[PDB]
DNA sequence: CAACTGAAACCGAGAAAGC
DNA sequence: GCTTTCTCGGTTTCAGTTG
């Protein structure tokens, strides 16, 4: 029993960050933003709040105790992704080269 | 992974500019021409940063589209963040007629 | 945006950590 | 076990510069 799984889905099924948003009817594929950052510029990513709000639930940073670190948030999460079992990407359908890119996503039951 | 492949590259004399500058193996002249300029031969100027772009496999030969400029980054950035190579700024001599770079290798 | 650059952001993967 | 994070060694983009 891992936390990433219902976290994320519930991330998506909330609608609170732009870019996240289901594919499909039966809620099993999704979209997620994935925008290379500026120089010390996050706003442009359009899920950046994303990042942090995965470093908050898991306690990884703590607001008023730790230095903010978005280059940081965003790693723990591709990592994160990228070991799970409950997620597999769908690289064929993945698009990084477009003005408004985003990774694809399939959630393994 | 890169600091026993350049040794090896040195060693091997395969790329003309490409010496040691002492006889410890610790100090070593790399050539560095700029791709533009009038004196620059595309053959053996980008040779060894294609040698590093096919070792490590991001080049595949009769199967991606060559990109000199992109191999030389590679290279230029690996050096840099490497801690196993710092560059002696005063001994580099860019401005020249036969540029090269000089580096130093942390053993 | 041709070639080029330093600095920052980025990456996968294995080891380490945590549960 | 069973899942996330840390560490490492380069790699690529960012925001310009001609290094």
């Amino acid at each position: 029993n891992g936390k990433l799984r219902q976290w994320l889905i519930d991330q998506i099924d909330s609608g609170k960050y732009p870019g996240l948003v289901w594919e499909n009817e039966e809620k099993s594929i999704f979209r997620i933003p994935w925008k290379h950052a500026g120089k010390q510029d996050y706003n442009r990513e359009e899920d950046a709040a994303l990042f942090k709000a995965w470093a908050l639930f898991k306690g990884k940073f703590r607001e008023g105790i730790d230095k903010p670190d978005p280059p940081t948030w965003k790693t723990r999460l591709r990592c994160a992704l990228n070991k799970s079992n409950d997620f597999e990407e769908l690289v064929e359908r993945s698009q990084l080269d477009i003005s408004d890119p985003y990774k694809v996503y399939r959630i393994v039951p």
